[PDB]
């Protein structure tokens, strides 16, 4: 079936693949997707003399087929895109044992985790930085015909400088052809941050990102908080539908939460694009000086 | 879609409505497929004057639309099922909060934690007994025309007496019609328990089941062992269809093991059924004595 013909493929691409004896693992950073994440360090590696500190993404013990298909889609992926706001590929080992995907080390981990652990010292000005550089990378894999379908807290990492990587491409789809990605069966991406229309009719776009992102402004604003609190995920249905979105947060700006409003709209030609969000948080920042 | 009128459909049963004032929740007990498992107690459940010790099955935090819809059906066969070695419901809570699951508590766990905290004293006898009760399990099941999908020591649970209830029937699903039910998708079962056609052509059967009970005897005899050691689940592609099998467990008999190879054959009609699974495990306790 599909899956055994995809990983027959693999082994047969030799600009990514490392010896394992140069591959050393360390601790697990957490539990991924579709596995766990392991913090390791690789001798000379993409001729880089020395050790090079890097994160390993793996299979975790009674891994699934749809964990091994989402694994390798993650590093079909990432192995065509480059930007300085999305995470870097390295390599993978895929003989003489299980299979690695070798990707770009962030120091402070992810954007939730960042968060939830400050007040350090965060201004309102960097917190619109951190949302302009995602809207930055957002607008580069839509212009290679991508959706990432899974954009939250959780899936930005945080690197040197507090410079945002759009990660966890586990569940990305191309949409080259159609301009949208449908999926017959229930999908796997948390409800409180999907869009509508991929929620009724499992329609996946590049305006179902903008509507996630809006989640991911909230998010950022109350500094890591939990979206709709206190709300069943299975009464969503039911709540969006009549027109009900999250109320104004505290510490917010009537401009800020009206760009949430707008990457909210029940039709999704009416939301705006990457492009536009970035104008946006662009003027909300010098204005603020 | 699919889900939404699911969920709909709930809020409209009431011989399983049970008052969420009566329920009170305590530690948990573990992370099931669909979410969190949590002891509980229930006062005044079925008829039972004063508090009964129950087990509430519930969605953990960012639950995704597959993991709802799974919820679902599990509470949709169980309220079906009535056999002594399989998990019993009691109700269920759908309004004034979040959506739960009440069922049956098992003293001694899962069958995996009860046999790898063990040796407690265990007899060979004991281990075939316990087969016995999860081949009577299954062959009801199949009567029923429904199919597992997910047998496994972990999913198996232990009850007072040591008597076994088969449980966690979120990935089960009805066969009547064709005998047979097929996923277009990658499935969510691991890899190291799915029958070759299941992990091929995503087949499933009553006969996908056997090659998994073959797998849970595996289990068994090695005392919570992990099956295929020291193998990436991604190779047992190429393993099976080549006709390798896990080899002889120590502390096993040419029976037992003649046993599990038979439920390893290629061919599924080629397999034993149920009923004759529990003749073969009966003559072989009748004879150690
Ligand atoms: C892949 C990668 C990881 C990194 N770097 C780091 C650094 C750190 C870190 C924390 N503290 N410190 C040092 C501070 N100390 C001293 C206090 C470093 N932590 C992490 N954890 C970590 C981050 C992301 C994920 C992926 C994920 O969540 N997938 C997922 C999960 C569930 C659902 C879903 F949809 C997707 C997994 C684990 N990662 N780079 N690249
Ligand atoms: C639902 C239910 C639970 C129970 N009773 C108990 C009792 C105990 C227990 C342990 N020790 N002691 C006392 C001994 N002390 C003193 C040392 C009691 N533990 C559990 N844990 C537990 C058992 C099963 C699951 C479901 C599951 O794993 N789903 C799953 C997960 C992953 C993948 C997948 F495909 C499926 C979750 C958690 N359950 N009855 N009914």
């Amino acid at each position: 079936g599909p899956l055994s013909l995809s990983v027959d493929a693999f082994k047969i691409d030799p600009k990514w693949e490392f010896p394992r004896k140069n591959l050393v693992l360390g601790k697990t950073l957490g539990e991924g997707e579709f596995g766990k994440v392991v913090k390791a360090t690789a001798f000379h590696l993409k001729g880089r003399a020395g050790y090079t500190t890097v994160a390993v993404k793996m299979l975790k013990e009674n891994a699934s087929p749809s964990e091994l298909r989402d694994l390798l889609s993650e590093f079909n992926v990432l192995k065509q895109v480059n930007h300085p706001h999305v995470i870097k590929l390295y390599g993978a080992c895929s003989q003489d044992g299980p299979l690695l995907l070798i990707v770009e080390y962030a120091k402070y981990g992810s954007l939730r985790g960042f968060l939830r652990e400050s007040r350090r010292a965060l201004t309102m000005g960097d917190l619109i930085s951190f949302a302009w550089q995602i809207s930055q990378g957002m607008q580069y894999l839509a212009e290679m015909k991508l959706v990432h379908r899974d954009l939250a807290a959780r899936n930005i990492l945080v690197a040197e400088g507090r410079k945002m990587k759009i990660s966890d491409f586990g569940l990305s789809r191309d949409v080259y052809e159609e301009d949208s990605y449908v999926k017959r069966s229930q999908g796997r991406i948390p409800v409180k941050w999907m869009a509508i229309e991929s929620l009724f009719d499992h329609i996946y776009t590049t305006q179902s990102d903008v509507w996630s992102f809006g989640v991911l402004l909230w998010e950022i604003v109350t500094l890591g908080g939990n979206p709709y609190p206190g709300i069943p995920p299975e009464r969503l249905f039911n709540l969006l539908k009549t027109g009900h979105r999250m109320e104004r947060p505290d510490n917010c700006s009537e401009e800020m939460y009206r760009l949430m409003l707008q990457c909210w709209k029940q039709e999704p030609d009416k939301r705006p694009v990457f492009a536009d969000i970035s104008k946006d948080l662009e003027k909300m920042m010098v204005k603020r000086r």
